[PDB]
Formats: C-alpha cells, structure tokens, sequence
C-alpha cells in the first residue's frame, strides 16, 4: 500500500470551491368541503416557502395513468413560523415578525377562492408580542406573551387587557428574576416545552347568563438561580449581558401552578377578571416535583392535566388539577381561611399514572384523553419505555378516587395519598422497537373506529414508518408506507387521509398525500393508496455522491449503523486519509435511511477531495430503546470512543483504503466534546482533533440534560472527572496540529468558558493548541459569513495537518 | 547568497530547551540618608532601603573613612523580622511607617531614641475596618498620627492612643457598583495608568495651634464622582464562575471623572484626642475657580503648609498650570442654604486661586515628578524650579518667581471670573539648563536641591541619549552642567537629602546591574564645584551572563531628519556565504526607549535565544520614542500607526546593505501592547517586508483606548476622524493577507488596559473579511503576562511558530 495525498489549494483556491458548491412543506392541517355536488372533498392548510401559509385542493377522483401534482395556493396577500386554528368560525391566528395577523376560512363564513388578505390584531402594548394562541371556546379571543406576561386581545371588539402582573419590566434583571406564562431556559432547551400557559377549551356560565374563559400557566421565580454574564452581540459596548442558568447541582427555578377566569357578559366585553393560585403549596401537593414537562386540558375541559418529574429525572407523574383546587389570591390574611375551608377536601389532586426506571424518564408529547366514558373514570393512552424498556402505547383507566388526605385535619400527606388505582393497563404495542413522541410525531386516534395511528422503529431503527393498531383487543401492526425510505407523517383529523415527508440516502426529500381505504365489514383494516404529490423530489442531484449505510454486530452485542463515505474516483493500492464525523451523544441518531445531502452537504464535499468521511452512533444514540440509550449514564465520555473505534476497525479490516496513520475527528456540541475524548484518551488512533462548542466541564452545564444523563455531582465525582475533558489537560499531546477548537464567543448554551477554563489547564500543562472564534455566533452558526470561515478552516486545516504531503512532512 | 534554515525542534523539545536555559537567573531602591551625629563614632551616615533577601527594609553603615587600596562592600543588615512596596519617614521622631500585606506596620529608628544594632519587631496598627487599608501616610507636623484609605475613604488613626477616625462618607461598600461609585483620597484607573499618580490625599506638613492648647491638622484630598464614566465589563479571573467584574472605564472621547479638592480640618486637644473633623468644600465649584481642568496631574503643600499647590491639564493636555490653593478656599460642608451663603460671606474676595505658572505646547504636556518651592523669602512672592519642555522643545530646568498678587476677582460682584484673572505675573524665569537634550523627571528621575551651596543634581541626557547620567548646576548663575557619573554605563540614581553621598543602580549592554555609592567632596576655594568619590559598593553586578551575546547598538540618519538608534544581533556561528531569517522586535511607541546602553539580557534574553537558533534579531527606535525631545516625539500626533513602520524598514534596509546575512524574503515580527498594534500594521501596510506578524494584546482600535493616554497624542476622536480611522486596524480588517501563517494574535483574557475586545472584533471582521488568522489566549492573564507556567506557553508558542513559519525548511516548503 501507498499513501495517496489530496489537493493543496491556497486559502482562496478553496473559498472558491465551496463559494462555487451552491425550507421543506409542514404544519398541515384538513378541512373538508362540506360540498353537496362538487368535485373538491378538502382543503388543506400548511406552511412553506420567506416561508409563509399555502393551500391546495384534494379531488375526489383522479386520472390513475398520470401522476397529479397537487398546486401550492397562496393564503395571503403579503417568515411565518407556527399557525393556529378554530374549525367552528375558520379562525386563523400566526406570528409574522413583531405583529400578529388573522384571515378566515372553512367555517361559517365560507371557502374563498382567491388569497384572502391579511387583517392585522392591533395593540396597546410597547414591546415584541409573543407566542399567540386562540382560545377554543371563544373563536375571538386570543392570548400572548409580553415582557413576561400574559395578555389577551379581541379581534373585533378590539379589547385588550393584562392578566398577569409579575413581571416589572422597568426594574432591572438582579432585582426582578420572575415571570408568568413562559418556560424558563431549561425547559425549552431540554424539555422542548416552548410555551408556558394553555387554553380551556371549554367556559362555565354566570348567574347574569354569559361565561368564564380558563387559562392554566406555571409562575417561575428564578431568584436563587445563579446568574452567567454573557458577553452581548454589540461587541462594540464591551459589556456582558445577566442571564439565569441554573448550573448542575444549583438550585431551579421555584416553580408553582395559576390560573385565570375571564367573566364575558351577555354583549361580549369584560366584566372583571380573577386570578387564581394553589389551595397549598406546590412542595406539600406535589411532593419531590422538580419539573413541570407538559401540561393541558382534557378534552371534556372539567379538569388539567400536567406531567410531573422529580428533579433525578427517574419519576414521571401523571396528574390531573381540577379548577377547583385554585383559589383567588388575597393580601387579606383571614379573607383565604375563608376560602380554603368553602373549598372541599375531596377535590384534591389525583395522580392518574405514576412510573419510575433507574434509567431516566425521556419526556414526550404522546399523551391523548378520551371523553369522559364512565362517572368516575379517565380512559387515556400513554407511552413508556420504563415497562419493556422501549416506548409503547398502554390504554390505561383510572379509577378517579377520593383521597385518603382531608387538608382540614392539620397533618401533612403521606407519599401514595394522591395515588389512583388502576383499573386496567392494555399495552396496545410491544417489542424491541419505539413509538416516536417528539419532534411533531404523536398519535392520531380515531375514536369511532377506535384505531391509532403512529410513527415507530418497527421494520427499521433507520426508517420512521406510519403504523396503525387497534386500542380496544390490539394485536397485528399494519405498516403504512414503503420500505427503503424514511417518513415523518402527518394523518387527518378525520383519518381518512395522510401525508409523509419522506426521503432516503440515494433519492432526495418528497412529500406525498396518501389515501386511507378500509372495507366496511371491518373497521380494524386499513390499506393506502399513492392519491399525490405535495412536492417532487431534486433527483439524482449533480455532483453528489452519497454514503452506503453500513452495519456490524459489536463486541457489545448490539447491530451498531454506520455511514461510509467513499473517496470519488477510487483508486486501488493507493490508501486515502480518514476523517470521522461524530455527535454520539443521547437524542439524536445521525445513522439513518434519509437524505444526507441536506444538511450534511459538506460529508459529500469531503468525499470529493480524497477523504474517507465516516459516521457513526455509538451506544447513547436515540430511536433504539431505554437500555442502548442507558449504556453511558453516569459514564458520559468513557464509552464513546470505544464504539467508534470499533466500528472503525470493521471498515478498516473490509475496506483497507482506510489509512489509520491518518485518523481525523469532527463534531459539534457533544460532538466537539468527544472529538476531544478521541485525542484525549486514544492518542494511537486519532490524529487530529477539531472540536465544535465542546463541553470540556459537566459542572458547566445545565440541570435538567446533565443530572439527567450523569446525576447530582456530589453523588458520582469520578463520572463528571473523567467525563470532563478541561480536568485531563495532562493527557492531550505534546505535539501541535493536532487539536484545533472551534467555538462560537456568543455562546448561550455550550459557554465559551467551556473553552477558555480548558486554554487555561492547557497552557499550564504545557500543551499546544490551535483555535479560531466566531465572535458573532451563538450556540450554531447563524451568519453566512461565519459559516464560509468555518468551513473554509475546517478544509485547510485538514490539509494542512491530515491530509496532503506537507502534513506528512511535518512529522 | 544560499538561506539558512534553523534546526526544527519538536514542541516537547523547545519546552526542555527554554527550560534549561532558563535554568539559571530585585535591585535596592527607595534610599535615604540619615546622619549618625556621632563625633566619635566611625560611620557619619546610615543608609536605610527596600531590596530583596521577600522585599523589605534592610539598611548599611556609611563609614568616615574607606580603606582606598581595596573596594569595601556594604552589609545588608535587616531592619525587620517577620512585601513592602514603599515606606514613609518622619525625620524627628524617627519613625518608620509601610503597608506590608494587609497589615500596616511602624517601627522606630535613626530618631533622637537612637539606632538599633539588631533587627526591630513591626508594631500593627489596630483597626476597627473589615476591608484591607491601602495607601499609608505618615502625618508630617506629628508622627503619632497617620492617615489610610479603606473602602474608597479617608481614615486616620492614631499609633499610641489607638483612636480610629473615618474622615469622608462618600463610598458606601454595601451598595454595589452602579447605584454608588464615588470616592476621596484615591486616584481615578486613567491618573494611575497614564498620570503614574497613585494616591489622592496629602497631608498638610505643618500643624496650626489652637488658643486651648490643641492643634489643627489638614489633608487635602481628590473627589471623584465616577457617575458618568463608561462601565466596562471585563471577565472574572474566577473563570469557574463565568463572571465578569465591572470598572469604570473613560473611553477615547466620553465623560471622564468628574473631580474636586476637598479638605479636612482635624481639631486635636492638647491630648492627642480628636476633638471634632469638619469636612470642607471649595468656596466656589471646581469647574469656575479652575476653568478648563479636566484632570488633577499631581498635587502636595508648600513646605511652609501655607499653600496647597497643584498641577493642571485642560482635556486636550495642551495647557498645563501650577496652582496655589489657600486652605481660606475650603468652607465647611452645610446643608443649611442660609448658614452657606454667610460662610461664602465669611471668606475675603482677596482669597483667590494663584496660577503661579502657566504654559501651553502644540505637542503635548508630558507630566513628571520635578517640583521644587523654596523658602519663602518675600512674603508676596514664590520661588521655585519646575522643568518644560514649552520653551526649547526639550525638558529642562527653569528657576521661576512668581508675584502672588490680589486678584482683580470678587465673589461679592456675582458674575464669573476672566480666564486671566487669577494668573500671577511671573518675576522672573532663568534657564537652568538648556541645548538639544531633556532633563528626566519620571520613573524616580528627580532634582535634589541644595539650598545652602545653591546647587541642583539632575539626571538627563546630555552626554547620550543612549545614556542617563547624574549632573550638577548652580541655580543662582547657572552655566557649567558638570558630570558627576561616569561615562559608558547609562544611571538610574540617587542624592542624599545632605548632598554629600549619591547612589547609583548602573548597567552597560555587556555588564549588569551594579549599584554603587559616591561621596561628594567639594573644593574649599569654589562651592559651586563638586567632585564625587567611589565609596563603596551596595550590590556587586553579577558579571557577564552565561551564553549572553549582547547585540550591538547601531544608528543610521533618516530621510527624515532624525538619526534612529537600533539594537543587532548577530546569529551565533555565522556562515558566510548563508543568509539567516529575520525577527524584528517593536514597542515603537511613545513613553518608550527600547534602545540604549543597558543590560538587556535580563528583559530580553529570549532575543538573544533567537540569535542562538539562528534567527537575526532587530529592534528599532522610530520617531515617537521617549528621550530624544518633544519634537521627535510629537511625529506621530494625529497619526498613529501612519509613521512607525516606515522607520522600522528603513531601519532593516540600511541593516541589508550593511549585512546580506539578512535575508529580506523571510522577515517577522513581533512585540506587546502598542508593538502589537505596529506588528498589525507591519502585516497591513507592508505585506512585501513582512512574513509574519506575531501581535501581543493588540491595540485594534482607537475609540476603545482611555482618555488619558489616547487624546494626549491622537485627540478628540470627533476633531481627528481620519486619523482614528487610519490608525485602527480593526476598521481596516479587508487589507490584511489571504494567506494563512501569517497572522498570530496573543492576549491576555483578563486584560484591563487593552481589553480583550480589541482582539475579538479585529477577529470579528477578520472573519466577515474572509481573512485567516491564528490565536492564542493567556485565560488566567491580564495586560502584561504574570503567571510562570503562562509566561512559558507563550515563549514556547512563539519559538515553535517562527520555526514553522519563518526560520525553518518547512515553513519555505508551504508556499
């Protein structure tokens, strides 16, 4: 074998090779015609390109010899990000930049033909309106976000007024700390849990004869979170902005339940609003709570629901809060004894489901409630890997029992106070694959054929396909698209149709609507049909060569995925240098049947050039069940590499144009951490290191994703030193060129003290470094220019010290 | 002629290289003379002085006679036993005051109770504060008494009676930084760092007696009111913390302090017990008595306590005044507008500000330390010697009287005063000195007065710029500047408050630092004339180091009309017929001589490091340097950055001609702070000189500088937008190299001076420029790098990256 050697360009020579090198349809929505005669049968509603909200017409009947491309309809007159709706008027409600806007229709007040315009929701209000929701009893009012609190706004009446008064906007950030109606920083990062109060569907009636709007939010008060300064984009100013950020072992933000009720008399305006807190505190009613993952409204609107966990993570609560556990709030000491005894003791909290696993509680959207079947009774689905250790669907029904804690006796609750007892439990799916809640996937439930729809790892972990199951006697899975692509699936409302944006490895992205059929002497059966297409694919796209997916059965016993990338224009006896793509941290899986030419466009660069661009998800990754997933806690940083390595070494043995004396690693965020923990620990093997926002110090990040996945740090010390890069400075090379450090000055999550505290033992280690900042950029890189930079030294840097001669020489 | 290439060493070998040599490696400062007063005893003086073994008081015997066939060496007797940075003294009780640590210690010898044969034991100063107390002064008038700062406020405490007295209310510690930030006896960041003036109070040296038997004791104080100023952020050196403390920080062209003389009366009884303090404001707002003031240069008393003298900059420090304040100025502090408006009543009109010297200059006032009044002969006068380079354009000695007039002002009238209201007329002003050369008056350079043989001693440069060397004159005819130090070492010295002994630390480019003492003799027929002795020896010099090849200093007369001095060094082991790499090192600023004939491998060994793995090493003093006059420093004003590089070239142009040993093809450079701003420029301007470009804590860009420092020579940003503009290398990042390995930033993360975001937003428009840099950080650093281990990293990182990118084969290979 022979070395073989790559392009020296200059750095301009290279600017101009990716300068020369150069969003998808979602948020769907059906609405049928209600049409006697007429040939349309729906009308759908969905957001794509500024990025703004199409429409498109369904035929009731189409030519089966030709292929219908179904036609993008604009909405509006003239981005936009997420929309809602109210299918009893045909009220719209989006965000477009600062203001709010609302068009019609479907409804009442028909099908319009031509793009309707947009009528704007004027305002009262000094600053940015954020997060807009429409209520659903009330199609005329809605509620959103201002300076951390809420308001609520009437789009015809044009009567505005605030809610909740917490936030002083005027006082500074030290002093202030808490808010009302928004997800603090953990929540939305960890949790993704971006909004922070929720509608009442429904509204009880007045004696005057009108009704009462319900709105549910958490009240944070972040005055013992520790405060980071950041430096601020205007670099010009040399100041840093107070931001919280509750650090690993400190102290989250005190976290209690409120809700409104908005009196609406008979002609339409406010009559006078009350604002309601707990009966008790949030410490004695939900005991050992330290996070609120999601909560809502039933569908029947007579109680809200809220998922609860213990601040280890190892506890997810199901409770349900009836509005009549909240009282009004009052300075008046004795005027809330009143209240609180008028209150009944029977109306308490009631944890419908509780689970535990020595793992970690993954949260999840999944969760739909049925209507109210028997008196005392609560049908509902839910997903759980803490059973099997995969994520599958369980109808459960809960007996809504009267507590054994009566709050007029004095004592404080025992543990199993609020527990309900299960009446039943039918695990609706089973086996060694998931049910997919997060990233928009969910569950749609037909209750009328009593069917459930899904997305899950069924035939593959590389493919996402829709699946459909009985809830009432479930057994058989029914697979509802075809095999070799990957599918993130959006069903009707009505279940009749349903849409795949769905793409593979060698073809790029589609969409594509599919019909439903089912015989009429058995609901349980469903087949589809190819009805049309929402968008065709970009073909075989020029230039573009991508990676075939391979396998291999670990030492570990476990099928670990990979993807290989081989050198354009191969040549036989000459070796190429290898570069290693790698993330290899928990909720993300790289490996799979999908279009890599999208985002990881770049990989195919490198494969143009002479490098070997491999890739692979080591035990940690998602969409493989609790236990594969499970494999690192506590360890985070020791077991990594080690897969990698070896399924390295599969390729190297098959395929031996791999050179491993030319071993390079890259990755971003836990990506740039274990690019690091690859030079660190495996010096042999790994040549070069280029490390993107590296976590170098778990004491650094925040609670909720690092006492998840490694505990409290008092309770495991040596998991968090050897998973701590910026602690084993000693152990990196005495040798330049071969750790460069990428980080973005900006940083919010991964704080560019990551980086500097690393520098810091470094230096006094005595230990070489190369590093490039983007003084501009954030977490990502959100700036063209930036971006050019990063890719442009990312190339020449692997020139330079991978692989042409030059680099060879310099050994 | 066929290049030399230098021997690559690896990363863990360079580490071991600079070790090794590094294997191997303070001077005694801040003397005093006292007499023994010992007829027969054998020594006539004991000298007392701060110097290492830990710094601390150490003092020698000065014998009436020396064995002149050999050289008598001075026994370091310890005064202490337990750092003290500086040390106060009261000549007539002989006491001994200085901070050392967070105590504040005092011991007593030299006085009437007589001098120790042994070490003394320091006495702490009680204290009720919580905080450190800095800046420690002795009250002159009674050595009982001393004053200190804690928390932004004046203390004084008694050291025999343990009575503590807090004197201003104006910081409060518990409040935090933006709702507070006042302060008195304490010097502003930009008074410290560019005015070198580090305390804020002064006291009164005379006592005042009151008819019950007591006595009034004074300190004139600086108050500032730092509201206005820009607060900084700049990182926690607790980077575990993510933190960034805050300081006030007056940018290029924004609010600087906002400033005021304030004055406290102690009322003591016959006792020693503090009766009442009164707290006292100025009769008249600072901005009306002292129009245009923007900062307070220097300040003190009149030796007699009856004027508080000062030293005046308008904001363009174009303008400098000398300013007697009568304590009748100062009125107490009363809320009450009625009692007020009586003690402005109280006071004459005839009390007034005395400008009692003024000047102006096109260039710029440089501030300095030589300000000597006399005896008040006359009583409606005032004699004394200040220095100016105003007149000639070169720093020299002035003997000035002033005639202390009443004002044509009254208060009583209502309106304003003129602007010439209160300047005195001057009686006469004699020349001291004066030709093509400065007195030096910063950095410890100071006159002695002898008011009894009417003499002055000086240092300056007369005989070379390259040189300091001690002089003597008379003020009464002055003619004759007669040398007192010996030719071919360059003098950092000191007088005797007796002018008969002088003290010198002296060093040559090859001999190190030795420190010497000097008796001065004088003929009995002519007392004007002066003659020195060698003494003895303080401190033997420790002899020609080890593997050191000092360069040797050149010159060469500019196209422009100066003759620039430079510094060589010559790769060891030449070999004619191969031509070496080239490193320049540059500060180039002002304030700042590189070249001259000191010892230079103490500062700069790694130079000579160069020179040993076959690097040529220049450094070069352009138009703008300290030493050479006003003139050749005020080159650049308005244009800084447009000038430096241009004399560097032609600097290593002459060297080529010279020596084709300097291959041009492959030239670096390299320097910190403002050398770091002219290697930027190095690379921006002059890409064809200049491989590489290594810049340490650049200054990127104007507008981020202080007041102090970047108006004195640039201006009001506003009144000069080419010159910001041209001189800021972040706003001219597009002109910068495509290639890469040209370009390495250094900085320290910590930095106070020049902040970090300098570095950060040249990166910032590096990058949006599509410009290649490399960068190296020093987390744990500020301006100037502390910390050994980071001190090291940086050596190390520069050696391996010249060796990579300038001296070695590989670096050639890359193109």
């Amino acid at each position: 074998l022979e070395p073989f050697y790559v392009e020296r360009y200059s750095w301009s020579q290279l600017k101009k090779l990716l300068a020369d090198t150069r969003k998808a349809p979602h948020d769907f929505m059906f609405v049928k015609r209600n049409d006697p005669d007429g040939p349309h049968s729906d009308r759908i509603y969905y957001l794509a390109m500024e990025n703004t909200l199409f429409y498109s017409e369904i035929p009731k009947t189409i030519n089966r010899a030709a292929v219908l491309m179904l036609s993008w309809k604009p909405l509006l007159d003239l981005g936009i990000a997420s929309y809602d709706y109210h299918q009893g008027s045909g009220t719209f409600l989006f965000q477009a930049g600062s203001g709010i806007y609302h068009v019609k229709d479907g409804g009442p007040q028909g099908f319009t033909q031509q793009p309707l315009r947009p009528n704007l929701v004027e305002t009262s209000c000094p600053n940015i309106r954020m997060d807009p929701k429409l209520c659903p009893a009330d199609p005329d009012w809605i509620a959103f976000i201002h300076s951390n609190d809420i308001w609520i706004s009437n789009i015809v009446t044009r009567e505005e007024r605030r809610l909740t008064y917490v936030h002083n906007e005027l006082a500074n950030m030290e002093e202030d700390a808490r808010s009302a109606g928004v997800a603090t920083f953990v929540l939305q990062e960890e949790f993704d849990r971006y909004s922070g109060y929720w509608w009442c569907p429904k509204a009880e009636t007045t004696p005057s004869g009108g009704k009462i709007l319900r709105i549910l939010y958490e009240e944070n008060d972040e005055s013992e979170v520790e405060i980071i300064h950041v430096t601020s984009p205007m670099l010009e100013t040399r100041r840093a902005d107070s931001f919280r950020y509750p650090k690993t072992g400190t102290a989250n933000p005190k976290v209690t339940f409120k809700m409104s009720e908005i009196m609406i008399d008979a002609e339409g305006r406010i009559i006078d609003v009350i604002d309601k807190e707990l009966i008790q505190p949030f410490e004695i009613l939900f005991e050992g709570v330290e996070y609120i993952a999601r909560a809502g409204w039933t569908p029947e609107g007579k109680y809200a629901w809220s998922i609860l966990l213990d601040r280890s993570q190892t506890r997810l609560q199901i409770v349900l809060i009836s509005p009549e556990l909240f009282i009004p709030v009052e300075d008046d000491v004795m005027e809330r004894q009143r209240l609180i005894e008028s209150v009944p003791d029977s109306v308490t909290p009631l944890i419908i489901y509780e689970e535990t696993t020595d793992i970690w509680i993954n949260i999840h959207d999944i969760f739909h409630v049925f209507p109210q079947s028997h008196e005392e009774e609560i049908e509902f689905i839910f997903a759980s890997e803490c059973k099997t250790g995969f994520r599958h669907l369980y109808k459960i029904t809960s007996i809504l029992k009267e507590s054994k804690y009566k709050r007029s006796s004095g004592g404080l609750p025992a543990p199993s106070d609020f527990k309900c007892p299960i009446k039943e439990e039918i695990a609706i799916t089973s086996g060694e694959w998931e049910v997919l809640g997060r990233h928009g996937s969910n569950i749609q439930v037909d209750e009328v054929r009593r069917l459930v729809y899904f997305e899950g790892t069924k035939d593959s972990p590389l493919e996402h396909h829709l699946y459909v199951v009985s809830y009432v006697n479930p057994g058989e899975v029914t697979r509802l698209t075809d095999r070799g692509y990957s599918h993130s699936c959006c069903i009707s409302q009505h279940c009749d149709f349903f849409i795949s944006k769905y793409s593979n490895q060698k073809n790029p992205h589609c969409v594509s609507l599919y019909k439903l059929s089912s015989p009429e002497d058995d609901p349980t059966c469903k087949t589809k049909e190819f009805w049309a297409t929402i968008l065709d694919s970009a073909g075989p796209l020029p230039d573009y060569t991508p990676p075939e997916i391979f396998s291999f059965e670990s030492t570990t016993g476990f099928t670990l995925y990979g993807m290989l990338y081989k050198p354009h224009d191969l040549q036989p006896g000459k070796k190429y240098p290898t570069v290693l793509f790698i993330y290899g941290g928990p909720q993300v899986q790289l490996v799979n049947n999908r279009f890599k030419g999208v985002k990881y466009f770049r990989l195919n660069t490198l494969a143009s050039l002479g490098y070997v661009v491999v890739v692979i998800d080591n035990r940690g990754s998602c969409h493989r069940g609790l236990k594969f997933e499970g494999a690192f806690k506590y360890k985070m940083g020791q077991i990594e590499i080690d897969d990698q390595v070896e399924g390295l070494q599969y390729l190297a043995s098959r395929y031996d144009f791999i050179d491993l004396d030319r071993v390079g690693i890259h990755g971003w965020s836990y990506g740039g951490y274990l690019s690091l923990m690859a030079l660190m620990q495996r010096s042999d093997i790994f040549r070069v290191a280029i490390a993107g926002a590296p976590v170098t110090l778990w004491i650094f990040y925040d609670t909720g994703y690092t006492e998840r996945y490694m505990g409290h740090p008092d309770q495991n010390e040596q998991g968090y030193y050897l998973g701590s890069v910026a602690m084993q400075a000693e152990k990196f090379p005495s040798e330049p060129n071969r750790l460069l450090l990428l980080h973005g000055f900006l940083d919010e999550n991964v704080h560019f003290a990551h980086t500097s505290i690393l520098l810091s033992f470094l230096v006094r280690a005595g230990k070489p470094y190369d590093l490039q900042i983007y003084p501009q950029e954030r977490h990502s890189i959100r700036v063209p220019e930036s971006g050019e930079h990063y890719e442009l030294h990312l190339l020449h840097y692997l020139q330079e010290n991978l692989g042409s001669r030059i680099a060879a020489l310099k050994v």
